[PDB]
């Protein structure tokens, strides 16, 4: 009985399933993002080990060098879901430093759901210790992967990036950008 | 393993859990609502059992005497969750007629996780069969019961209705205004 179960699926359904295969299109509609190159157009989904963020990832306590930069955002895609809700959805993009190099742009997401997990962790202790916690953002992990590895059209389209607190989100998206094909 | 847990906990601290206890107050900010007369204030959350819809209420196939109308939406809400992101949240008031009385005005809201109950089903129908879909409504449905019974704050502030594709919304919904407090 894992509550990050019903957290991956929805995550998918509700919201995955369809910006990553339009991702790269959406992204092309911008002259600017035409025209950059080292623009990696994956999606990277962020999930830090302690299911929290409090604050813009440039010049948060993951970005202590202040190597990340926002960039703008990415155009609207539009989505009707019931028939009778127009949701617009969009992306950060991002400036990563590379040294004197060109520098990177990507884009980067916090998994919201992992939020439910904080909220239910300090909410509801008995439901959810801190160390259930942590197991659930692995069962949440290695079943949206399961997910986005079974759909086809988010192949190449999306990039896991699991991280402790401790760690330069900076240093860690150099590595995962340079890696990128 | 039920899905549908994840699914209650997320509907719940991702947006009920802010939106319930300051429905009513957002709900008089408006002078036509403060003035109006039979205007039930809880949110009625709509579990349809085959977990779809697809079109506006009003005029929908579960009203078929036409007896819903949309009537305006509510104040809206703001809110910060992650630190990061500002959200608006609003809802939907409609106009339910009691005869020749004086119509209702209520709070009407399909319950959005539902939909990914049912587009598992269509699209993932080895992870989540016809009747295994149906059976994890019931669980979506007792486990939110549980987590919004468990709120102090939330009580008083909603009502779930479920109902059968077949039932008459209106029919539905006037026995529920007359039956509240
Ligand atoms: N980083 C991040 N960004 C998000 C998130 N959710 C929405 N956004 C984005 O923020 C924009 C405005 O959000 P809003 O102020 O709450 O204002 C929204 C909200 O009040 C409402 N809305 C949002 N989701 C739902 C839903 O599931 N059902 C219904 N009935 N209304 C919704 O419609 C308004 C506009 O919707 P959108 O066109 O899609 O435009 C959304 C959407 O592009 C999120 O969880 N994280
Ligand atoms: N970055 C980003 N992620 C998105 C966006 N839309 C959906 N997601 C992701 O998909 C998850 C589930 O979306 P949901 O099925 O609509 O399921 C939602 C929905 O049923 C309900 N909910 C949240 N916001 C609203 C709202 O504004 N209006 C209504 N009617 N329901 C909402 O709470 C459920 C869980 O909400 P979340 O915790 O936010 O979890 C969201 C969120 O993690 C988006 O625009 N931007």
């Amino acid at each position: 009985k894992n509550v990050a179960d019903g957290l991956a699926w929805s995550y998918y359904f509700g919201y995955l399933k369809f910006v990553l295969p339009e991702l790269e299109k959406q992204i092309e509609k911008t002259s600017k993002f035409r025209s950059k190159e080292k623009f990696v157009k994956k999606m990277f989904i962020l999930i830090p080990s302690n299911c929290f963020w409090d604050d813009k990832i440039p010049g948060s306590d993951y970005d202590p060098q202040n190597r990340i930069t926002f960039e703008g955002n990415t155009e609207p895609l539009e989505k009707t879901r019931g028939g009778v809700k127009l949701r617009h959805y969009k992306h950060s993009v991002y400036e990563i430093k590379d040294g004197e190099n060109e520098p990177w742009f990507c884009i980067m997401e916090y998994a919201t759901p992992l939020l439910t997990l904080y909220d239910m962790s300090v909410a509801q202790p008995g439901e959810l210790s801190r160390e259930e916690r942590d197991a659930q953002v692995v069962v949440f992990l290695r079943k949206l992967q399961d997910i986005l590895e079974g759909d086809r059209a988010c192949q190449g389209k999306y990039e896991l990036v699991t991280f402790s607190p401790d760690r330069d989100l900076a240093d860690v998206m150099l590595r995962k950008l340079k890696d990128s094909e």
